[PDB]
């Protein structure tokens, strides 16, 4: 590339092929991504200002010979991975803490600056050696539109709500929280009726006493089958009770009971809440 040089391919990302490379005129290496539109190109470029230790800089929106690459701060592991890597024994609860606090503060960061995510993942949390989580690609799902995984969905976008709020991150959050805890996906669906489905059974069918106004969202049908909610004790173990508190505060139904990522900073979870460093094989 006339101003970079690919290191290697990282994988496909959301919008595009991401890259790890070197920039010529500095030496520094990034996550580059390639776009597979003006308004995008504005706003997007929006998002070079946002600055948080817990959110991956856009260091650049690069337009050139026609295309378009996002040019973000370099980590050298993602969540998915050290989950992975981390499956025989589990990721110590300190460590679980301190990042499940870290994504807070980075979605309390976001949502004050009126900035969603949208599609919060393992894969797009990312850790470094030091103790620290970030989220990378927040604000792009407004700003670009329309296998992709489903687990992380929160309900309402499942029921074909077109209309977001800060409630879907904290949902994805949750079930990312509840993940970290069993080693094992929370609602692993395999399609959006499935993976609504295991939703249900785990929750129990929502109704108008728990969610006013879910049975008139777009795809909500009245043959929906009707599960009876599991005893949350069942979902996580062992995590105690602080951790099911706050869980079962992020995965409410209705977004709007959802918790906000500033409550959830201040529940009793985080009481002994520190910054652990975490064993990372690079
Ligand atoms: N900043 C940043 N550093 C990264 N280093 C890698 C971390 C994992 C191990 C290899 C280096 S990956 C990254 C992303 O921002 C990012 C996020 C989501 C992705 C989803 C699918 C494919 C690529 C993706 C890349």
């Amino acid at each position: 590339m006339e101003n970079f040089q690919k290191v290697e391919k990282i994988g496909e990302g959301t919008y595009g092929v991401v890259y790890k490379a070197r920039n010529k005129l500095t030496g520094e290496v990034v996550a580059l991504k390639k776009i597979r539109p003006s308004t995008a190109i504005r706003e997007i470029s929006l998002l070079k200002e946002l600055n948080h230790p817990n959110i991956v800089k856009l260091l650049d929106v690069i337009h050139t010979e026609n295309k378009l690459y996002l040019v973000f701060e370099f980590l050298h592991q993602d969540l998915k991975k050290f989950m992975d890597a981390s499956a025989l024994t589990g990721i110590p609860l300190p460590l679980i803490k301190s990042y499940l606090f870290q994504l807070l503060q980075g979605l309390a960061f976001c949502h004050s600056h009126r900035v969603l995510h949208r599609d919060l993942k393992p894969q797009n949390l990312l850790i470094n050696t030091e103790g620290a989580i970030k989220l990378a690609d927040f604000g792009l799902a407004r700003a670009f539109g329309v296998v992709v995984t489903l687990w992380y969905r929160a309900p309402e976008i499942l029921l074909g709500c077109k209309y977001y709020s800060t409630a879907v991150d904290i949902w994805s959050l949750g079930c990312i929280f509840a993940e970290m805890v069993t080693r094992r996906a929370l609602f692993p669906g395999d399609s959006e009726i499935d993976q609504l489905f295991r939703i249900f059974r785990t929750l129990g069918t929502p109704d108008e006493v728990v969610w006013p106004g879910v049975t008139s969202m777009p795809d909500y049908k009245p043959s929906f089958p009707k599960w009876a909610r599991q005893d949350f004790s069942k979902v996580v173990p062992p995590l105690d009770e602080d951790g099911r508190s706050l869980l079962s505060q992020m995965l409410h139904y209705d977004p709007n009971k959802r918790i906000s990522a500033k409550a959830a900073l201040a529940h009793p979870f985080f009481q002994d809440v520190t910054k652990p460093v975490p064993h990372l094989r690079l």
